[PDB]
């Protein structure tokens, strides 16, 4: 994408060398912001061959409130493989913190129903927001919420989303969260009936490792193709009753992948 | 100040008429992103005068830990009187996050000491946050946080804060966002012998409400002075040691003062 490019060639020039807790090395930059007009087509890389099972499968994970790469594992999807613990935990990573946030009386909140509730009852609310940087439970996760804070908006009977990313691995990361927030808006729109606005990407420490420099000079070589467009051919009694088998995606040609390894 | 002044303007040309929670009606616009170079001055709003005691003293009340007014109203700062309950409390808001955000297991993490440590240790991590959004206490919040998550960043030996707000009243609240932040990351540089870098202020609901138009209008009629100089006259033991007396803001010369009436 014309804006996901830009950035990666921002990072190349701007960058600062940094040792980061891989011990791989960056280059990164600090405060960056994007926006995505979802009306114009959904934000899906096409300068490499981004594959769409495993970020639907993560988000459907997230809403079940599941922190187990189980779920992940029946459907094929190993992302998360590198971070979970001998049980295949992750920790009160995004899930718990999205649908069970444990307050310091016992209780638990659910912050996807009262979105939902917030959308659908009172829509010019100003505090629409979904936060998975819980700092009491920060401890007892396998890796600190990347995405971590979004807040949902409304107007012009549009529903639009903002995400804060604290931190950005450029090449691997970037492309399945924003495709995978982009997905999130279109279903919670279906639910709300509502038409989709804008996704704007907020990110904090952003960078491209020392070892994807190869990789990235190669992407900035390739055209991006015209965005694809997704279709949801079901409507859920719920938010939580989507199946990966809902989603289509059309027009979408992309270039071919690239691989690289990812920072443990 | 420019960029100031250019948000206004852009709230005015994009903005969409919405209602609100407290029935006054706004002009808002989703996302929004500034970036304030600390070493090019102190980002004092010089277009209208404003009044940096109230400023100061609620930022040290902030560090504090305190969230009843009492403090504010020894110190005749009244800008909190309107949320305060019988007794002055205003509930578990910014003061007591920051300094005690309350666990599931009864522990209470000092979010700010473990910032300052994370400056000193490990500067180059990507997980220097603090938030402000305890989903779990919100019920109990006079009102909920405004500047609600922020990360700093550290690079060339200088130091830099990006805040995320979540709602943003341009004219009146957005003057004070500014400067309460510039004047933390003075601070925090100071603590840990840095240089002070960028404050970049990233926005959710950002609005002018209609009650403040003719007063925006007379505000964007005026040119910027020059920004004035921020000196701090000693370096205390620790962060939560500073008083009022130690700031001194030299070279201020504002355009005349512009009441406007606050929204409840
Ligand atoms: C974001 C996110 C979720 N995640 C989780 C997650 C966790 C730790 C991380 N750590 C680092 N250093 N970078 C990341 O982007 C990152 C992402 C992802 C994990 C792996 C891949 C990945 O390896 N992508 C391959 C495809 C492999 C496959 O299809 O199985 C690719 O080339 O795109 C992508 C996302
Ligand atoms: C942000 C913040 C802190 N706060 C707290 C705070 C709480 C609720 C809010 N509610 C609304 N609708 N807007 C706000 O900006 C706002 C701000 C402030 C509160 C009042 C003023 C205010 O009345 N402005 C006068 C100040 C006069 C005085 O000093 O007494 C001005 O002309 O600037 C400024 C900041
Ligand atoms: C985290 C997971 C995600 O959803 N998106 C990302 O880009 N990442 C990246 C950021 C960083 O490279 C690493 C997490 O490390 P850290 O906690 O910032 O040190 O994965
Ligand atoms: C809240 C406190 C602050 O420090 N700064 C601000 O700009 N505000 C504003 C935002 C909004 O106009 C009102 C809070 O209302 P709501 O909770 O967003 O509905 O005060």
């Amino acid at each position: 994408m014309k804006q996901y490019l830009e950035l990666m060639q921002k990072v190349l020039d701007e960058g600062t060398q940094k040792n980061d807790r891989t011990g791989t090395g960056t280059l990164s930059i600090f405060g960056h912001q994007m926006r995505f007009n979802l009306q114009d087509g959904f934000p899906l890389v096409t300068t490499k061959r981004c594959h769409l099972r495993s970020i639907i499968h993560e988000l459907l994970w997230f809403l079940q409130g599941d922190t187990n790469i189980a779920y992940l594992h029946e459907n094929n999807v190993t992302i998360w493989d590198e971070w979970a613990d001998e049980n295949g935990d992750l920790g009160p990573v995004y899930g718990k913190q999205w649908r069970a946030w444990p307050t310091p009386d016992g209780r638990h909140i659910d912050q996807i129903t009262t979105v939902l509730n917030q959308l659908k009852n009172d829509p010019d609310s100003r505090r629409i927001i979904v936060s998975a940087w819980n700092v009491g439970e920060l401890d007892k996760m396998a890796l600190a919420p990347c995405h971590a804070f979004f807040q949902f908006y409304v107007a012009d009977g549009k529903l639009s989303c903002q995400l804060y990313q604290r931190s950005c691995d450029v090449f691997l990361g970037l492309p399945f969260n924003i495709a995978s927030y982009a997905l999130l808006v279109h279903m919670m729109a279906q639910q709300c009936d509502l038409e989709v606005g804008d996704f704007v990407w907020t990110g904090g420490d952003t960078h491209l490792y020392s070892n994807h420099m190869d990789q990235t000079h190669l992407q900035l070589s390739r055209e991006p193709r015209p965005l694809p467009k997704l279709i949801i051919k079901r409507k859920p009694e719920s938010i939580f009753d989507y199946r990966f088998e809902d989603f289509e995606i059309e027009g979408y040609d992309p270039h071919p992948g690239i691989k690289a390894p990812v920072a443990i």
